[PDB]
């Protein structure tokens, strides 16, 4: 048995898991659930840039996917994000998913084996 | 009496930044009130990160001169990897230590400065 190679890291009032095995997007969603820390939602450009400065060079699935039934992009939580403005002006073509790299965010086939970022807001100071 | 305060985590630690000004020991006492002891800094990477993050000012940390046994000591009475660096700064041996963006320094403990509390996380916050 196993699960893979991951580390965790906090920043501001949020913590993340960077899962350093290449899985499909769905697998990334899956793995993140298994730790109760869901696939990453990015709130703003400050957080995006922090992640890109942080990340070891690679490609990381995040919780933004194409809704096949609705014909719209969707975060893991179905909430809006302050990236949406920029994102919708980024004209994502593929009916696929979204990853980040140190350089940017892009859209590609959800079956591509990439790394994976899980994220979760802290509700209170950790005790 | 309490006032302005925020917390922030980085890597595997979280900190409180208490922004009313108090003596060193008021910092020690206020950090305890929140169950997060006055900051102990582990190494130079941590000190640097804190200098970059902090709003310009002076902040008490859990390093004070121990009259009784004649040494600088951290809050938990343990060693820090930052110790060699500290002994090379030629502090006076008297009072307490505060951090600013440019440096850390010894001074009289009863100067009102701001305050940093720190706690190492031991598990992913649940």
């Amino acid at each position: 048995t196993g699960r893979g190679v991951k580390y965790w890291f906090c920043y501001s009032t949020k913590c993340y898991y960077f899962i350093m095995n290449k899985t499909t997007w769905s697998g990334c969603k899956a793995n993140c659930q298994h730790y109760g820390v869901p696939i990453l939602k990015i709130e703003d450009e400050d957080e995006l840039k922090f992640l890109q400065r942080h990340v070891i060079p690679g490609n990381y699935w995040i919780g933004l996917s194409y809704d096949k039934k609705k014909k719209e992009w969707a975060w893991i939580d179905n909430g809006p994000s302050k990236l949406d403005m920029k994102i919708k002006k980024m004209n994502f073509k593929s009916r696929g998913c979204v990853f980040l790299s140190k350089a940017r965010i892009e859209d590609i086939d959800c079956n591509i084996p990439y790394y994976c970022i899980c994220g979760k807001k802290l509700d209170k100071f950790p005790d």
